[PDB]
């Protein structure tokens, strides 16, 4: 298995890879076309990053798919011929990039969310494991297939998250990796965890998901624990809080719902691929930023707490009455230690170049690692 495993990304890649504290490169995004090919990423990238890492001795996959890359998974996987040529592509991607293994990132399986745009469609969630079938014939045992996986098991005929799933996944698929962020944000009425560790049902106006609540919906509906993967922020988000929070208000607090707010430098304005999409923020704030901006010691006008229900920080600046929830050394290790003590397969980050030059977050997962 792959116990610690690094998204980088196409558009930022690291200027340094830190190969010592990681065991599993996973490159972001290749987005599959409408015709079934595979683009939206550098050539010359890929393979000086894969070189890199086979001259380390470390793994590497790439992945297909992300936000603005699954318009096409579900028209791709429901017509047999797209379907093939998908496959013959993928197998052709791997053997051109001497990859060690794919990770499918399609967001979501028959989902109305993700990309409104996005194909889909009732047989989506068997079509998927089709193709991971497809593509564990193709390329043998040897190769590292993953998925990146939502807070519940993938979506039903009936767009409801699968109580059972079909046990096949387990047995075709390696590792499935959680992503247990971006829980949270304007589509909420209250603040609350961009990667809780815990969610409690004592509090409303949130998502009722976290990283323990998916752990245990996808051990429920089949996947054994050490398939799964953990998946942590080396980023936190900003919301817009309607009221100021001080000592006595906690996290959970009423948010504007009216549009997000833009986060740090890196949280550029951007459309869906849709026709008359809008351009928004994100919200996102990168642990780099949180680090020099000195959050943590109540700097650059913020105060900083401690959510003891998630186990995650968070910082309220009266300017802009923004909170920001984010993930540090302490929440992060508090999440290697949940998934050594579930007996997970391991965790993995989105994404590597947002940690600091002292790979402060990198860091705070080697326990993962031993």
């Amino acid at each position: 298995g792959q116990k610690l495993s690094a998204y980088v990304v196409d558009w930022d890649l690291p200027k340094s890879i830190a190969w010592d504290k990681l065991d599993h490169i996973v490159y972001a995004f290749a987005e599959p076309t409408k015709d079934g090919e595979l683009s939206g990423f550098t050539d010359s990238q890929l393979k000086s990053v894969v070189q890199e890492a086979h001259s380390r001795g470390k793994s590497i996959s790439l992945s297909v798919g992300g936000w603005t890359g699954s318009l096409y998974f579900s028209d791709l996987l429901k017509s047999s011929s797209s379907f093939d040529n998908f496959v013959s592509n993928l197998v052709d991607v791997v053997k051109e990039y001497d990859l060690d293994g794919l990770n499918l990132d399609w967001e979501y399986p028959n989902s109305p969310n993700g990309v409104a745009c996005n194909s889909k469609d009732e047989n989506d969630t068997a079509n998927y494991l089709k193709l991971f079938k497809a593509l564990r014939e193709k390329l043998g045992s040897k190769t590292i297939l993953t998925t990146a996986v939502p807070t519940a098991p993938f979506n039903d005929e009936n767009q409801q998250p699968s109580t059972k799933l079909d046990d096949n996944w387990a047995s075709t698929v390696d590792a499935f990796y959680i992503m247990a962020y971006d829980v949270n944000g304007i589509r909420d009425k209250n603040a609350g965890a961009n990667a809780p560790l815990y969610y409690s049902p004592k509090v409303t106006g949130v998502e009722p998901t976290s990283g323990n609540d998916a752990v245990k919906a996808w051990i429920a509906a089949g996947i054994p624990a050490e398939q799964l993967v953990l998946g942590v922020p080396f980023y936190g988000r900003v919301s817009k809080t309607l009221e100021p929070i001080t000592a006595s208000t906690g996290l959970y607090v009423p948010i504007s719902q009216s549009s997000q707010i833009k986060g740090d430098s890196t949280d550029e304005k951007a459309a869906d691929p849709c026709p008359n999409a809008v351009a928004t923020y994100s919200g996102q704030y990168i642990w780099r930023t949180i680090a020099q901006e000195g959050i943590a010691r109540n700097s650059s006008g913020w105060v900083t707490y401690w959510d003891d229900i998630s186990k995650t920080p968070y910082a309220y600046s009266f300017s802009g009455s923004k909170v920001l929830s984010f993930d540090d050394a302490a929440s992060l290790q508090d999440k290697v230690d949940y998934a050594k003590k579930q007996g997970l397969g391991g965790v993995m980050l989105w994404s590597l170049e947002m940690d600091d030059d002292e790979n402060t977050l990198l860091n705070a997962l080697q326990d993962i690692r031993k």
